[PDB]
């Protein structure tokens, strides 16, 4: 194995657009939930990191923060909430926001860059946008690459073309991470190294 054991805690928030597009059926987003956190697994094998859903939040009354179009604002809400509110229910790692809502500037995705671990930015913002599993899923996945200090695949650096931290998902996207994100890992194990992951459940 080219890394060392980590571990990702999950909260995964599902807000109340999401709640009500699934026909408010607690058992059927939890079990698309689920899938994706599968999915996010599988994709992290090659980083060894282990990914578990310690805490699933369903928004089924009404929404906790003002969910809006900028993606950078709701996260930022979102973090504060996080913060606040959700590490005070039970502890996680990092925690993402799953919504339907039609984000600005065709958005479907977006993360603070490097800060897994803390308490207010090791979060994502993600649009349920497909009705396939799998391209929301390696989008939660982009996400978290970017939380764990990965930038976007560049032609300089590494040759892949669908791998995960592509610039664009595109329909033909891969559940692989390019050399250049395995690289960006390496780098933020070692300058970085935040301590919550070395921390198996």
């Amino acid at each position: 194995q080219r890394f060392p054991q980590r571990y990702i805690e999950l909260a995964i928030v599902v807000d109340h657009g999401m709640y009500t597009k699934y026909s408010s059926n607690f058992k059927k987003i939890r079990k698309r939930v689920h899938q994706m956190v599968s999915n996010i697994n599988e994709m992290c094998r090659p980083l060894n990191i282990a990914i578990t859903l310690a805490l699933l939040d369903v928004w089924s009354e009404k929404d906790f923060i003002t969910v809006q179009a900028d993606a950078p604002t709701t996260a930022g809400l979102f973090g504060d909430w996080r913060e606040r509110v959700l590490l005070k229910k039970k502890n996680h790692d990092h925690a993402q926001l799953l919504t339907d809502t039609n984000f600005a500037r065709n958005t479907i995705g977006w993360a603070y860059v490097g800060r897994m671990c803390d308490e207010k930015y090791s979060v994502a913002v993600v649009k349920d946008h497909s009705s396939k599993v799998f391209m929301v899923a390696v989008t939660m996945t982009h996400e978290l690459g970017h939380n764990l200090g990965m930038e976007h695949d560049d032609k300089d650096k590494c040759k892949c073309t669908t791998c995960i931290m592509s610039a664009v998902i595109s329909d033909k996207q891969s559940k692989l991470f390019s050399d250049c994100s395995k690289d960006y890992y390496q780098t933020f194990l070692t300058n970085d190294n935040p301590q919550c992951i070395l921390n198996a459940p």
